[PDB]
């Protein structure tokens, strides 16, 4: 109901934008799982019409940039519905779209190495592994396309983010129906299947996390579930609230919940060291660490930072009007997010 205020912060530290650069339109007023890539210092970024981007990491100036406007039909151009991704690897940028197709782009010039029809939307992040690039659709199928042609090797019938993970050569997937599935990743074969359970805030991301021999997986409901990686037995749960984005990391969980509440929680999901309630309804983004502290974005489009030892904040910034959805992103000492509007930004501590 009630949105909190802002927080009064004195920051330990002020953080700044670095750069920031528009891309199209971004997702507007749609949900969407869309977010940046980065690689070798450079970060590509896309917008639901169709747009995407090579960035220099340093100053966000363009590098390269393709319109996948499906001009092919009636109208002389129609929106691609971009919406899984986007996802780098090999000298490839994959992106999938609501319409059923998966993109890749050279890294070297933006221009389609590939385009594949797939058997569903293709709303999650394209995950690459084993020189498979791995697709859950939005009507349950995972299908692997190569990676050098976009062949389809093999497909496995089984709001909210879900990706597959890999482990070992499987993949492991998350669901709707509450069923989580392991793959092997050669030809698709089933090593197990467990389920893990059986409204608006609702907003869960079912992307499993694999750490060290556990899969750590979200039910639809919100509930947080640990299984055995090898088995799929279910080794602990928690149906204690309903949370909509987790990361593990080290002896931690920490997560976000429907209402906003950032907590963390022990490995074996029976403690929680601390609650931070102060963001209650303001819409958070899946969390990040970065620096060594805890990092969230707003609907209000301020980033707020995080002390992971006991949940207090130590900086706060104003960052995009048109606020935040999709998930920040750090990695190679860098922290990406790309606001409602399409505009992606590099923060520096």
């Amino acid at each position: 109901v009630k949105m909190s205020p802002l927080p009064t912060v004195e920051n330990q530290f002020t953080p700044t934008t670095a750069w920031s650069t528009s891309v199209g339109s971004g997702i507007g007023n749609f949900y969407s799982n869309l977010h940046p890539a980065l690689a070798d210092n450079v970060v590509y970024a896309a917008d639901r019409a169709g747009l995407v981007k090579a960035l220099n990491a340093d100053d966000g100036k363009e590098i390269w940039s393709v319109s996948l406007a499906e001009k092919d039909g009636w109208f002389s151009k129609e929106p691609a519905l971009l919406s899984g991704g986007v996802t780098v690897s090999g000298g490839h940028v994959y992106i999938g779209s609501e319409k059923a197709q998966v993109y890749a782009l050279n890294t070297s010039d933006g221009t389609v190495a590939w385009q594949t029809k797939v058997a569903g939307e293709a709303l999650s992040r394209p995950v690459v592994s084993d020189g498979l690039v791995l697709i859950h659709t939005s009507n349950g199928q995972l299908q692997a396309l190569n990676e050098a042609d976009g062949a389809v090797k093999w497909t496995v019938n089984l709001r909210g983010e879900s990706a597959p993970t890999t482990a070992f050569g499987a993949a492991v997937v998350g669901g709707d129906n509450g069923r989580v599935s392991a793959v092997l990743m050669e030809q698709g074969q089933m090593i197990w299947q467990q389920r893990i359970s059986q409204d608006r805030l609702s907003d869960v991301d079912t992307t499993p996390v694999v750490v060290n021999g556990v899969v750590f997986a979200l039910a639809y409901n919100g509930n947080l579930t640990a299984l055995d990686l090898r088995s799929g037995q279910i080794m602990w749960k928690r149906e204690l609230g309903s949370v909509n984005d987790f990361i593990v990391d080290g002896n931690r969980i920490y997560l976000v919940d429907q209402n906003d509440r950032v907590m963390a929680l022990t490995i074996d999901g029976g403690v929680t060291l601390w609650t931070q309630s102060d963001l209650l309804h303001r819409l958070l983004t899946s969390p990040v660490l970065y620096n060594g502290n805890l990092v969230v974005g707003d609907s209000e489009g301020y980033l707020h930072w995080i002390n992971v030892e006991d949940g207090r904040f130590v900086a706060q910034q104003k960052v995009d009007s048109s606020g935040f959805q999709t998930e920040p992103v750090a990695a190679d000492g860098k922290l990406l997010i790309q606001a409602k509007d399409g505009t992606v930004y590099s923060i520096t501590r």
